[PDB]
């Protein structure tokens, strides 16, 4: 393992805000996208395995990691649509080319799957794990975290997240099988040290999960990429997890019907990158080497 970040953080202005990202190497990109409540830091022990396979990139979503916070912030800020506008602009600014390999997780998968559907001719391959592959019902949501997420999606959310930082301090460690070090937790809470709106992205995200028809716009978007991915011949690498969390039950059954897909299983709950980084990295590397023969 290791608590040290992969590369130095670079900054670029997007829509008036500064966004942070890692960009190492040259050639076609291998784009790693984190979800909630993480950052590019999530891929620190995985990206090394792809050394020499291309341009390794990991962006910090707006309001997360070292990226600027949006202000004024509130209940209407940091919705999926807003994150998409910033990420779309950042990915355009990075000049990725037309043979991109996406490596996604959680909300990074929702964003990545949607981007892929919209820019399909530029996607060489898609690696995903513990993703939001389709709209779901409450019965599809992990039983142990069901109550808590329903709470985030209620008036109690602000206190749980903005005041007590529950997503970072409780959910994150709770969904990692091995104990994190002081340094690792420090890196994860750094973007959310201040109570209040600074933590808004970690609350807006759970309120955006397409569950039981709400929110309607994200449900539609997920419905769209779910259908497309179930038909797309683009090469895929599905990293299943045991016991896993989000991508289990019906969603897992669905993902397993996707075309031209290779699958492996690694130990982990949700933030599996912290449990089996080497297995995950090795699998992604092999996937990319097959996609970029030489
Ligand atoms: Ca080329
Ligand atoms: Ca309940
Ligand atoms: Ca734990
Ligand atoms: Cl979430």
């Amino acid at each position: 393992l290791g608590a040290k970040p992969f590369g130095e953080k670079k900054f670029i202005e997007i829509k008036g805000r500064r966004m942070a990202y890692i960009d190492e190497g040259t050639g076609d990109p291998i784009l790693f996208q984190h979800g909630n409540p993480t950052s590019s830091y999530l891929w620190r022990n995985i990206m090394p395995h792809c050394a020499g396979l291309g341009r390794l990139i990991a962006c910090d979503l707006i309001g997360m990691g070292d990226s600027d916070k949006l202000d004024p912030s509130g209940p209407e800020r940091y919705a999926y649509a807003e994150h998409r506008d910033y990420l779309d602009a950042l990915w355009e600014a990075l000049d990725l080319g037309d043979r991109v390999v996406l490596v996604v997780h959680d909300w990074g998968s929702a964003l990545g799957f949607d981007w892929a559907r919209r820019h399909r001719e530029r996607v060489q391959g898609i690696a995903y794990m513990e993703a939001i592959a389709m709209p779901i019902e409450w019965a599809d949501f992990p039983e142990q975290d069901r109550d808590l997420f329903q709470a985030f999606r209620s008036q109690a959310g602000e206190e749980l997240v903005l005041q007590d930082n529950v997503f970072v301090e409780q959910v994150l460690p709770g969904l990692i099988l091995r104990p994190l070090s002081e340094a690792e937790m420090a890196a994860y809470r750094e973007p959310f040290l201040a109570a209040g709106e600074a933590r808004r992205p970690t609350l807006s995200w759970p309120r955006q999960i397409p569950i039981a028809g709400t929110p309607a716009d994200v449900v539609a978007i997920a419905r769209d990429y779910a259908g497309w991915l179930s038909e797309s011949p683009i090469p895929k690498l599905f990293i299943n997890a045991e016991p896993g969390a989000l991508t289990t039950g019906r969603m897992r059954d669905f993902c397993r019907t996707w075309p031209n897909q290779t699958e492996i299983t690694v130990a982990g709950a949700h933030f599996i990158q912290e449990d089996s980084p080497d297995e995950i990295g090795a699998a992604i590397a092999a996937f990319v080497r097959r996609l970029r023969p030489a």
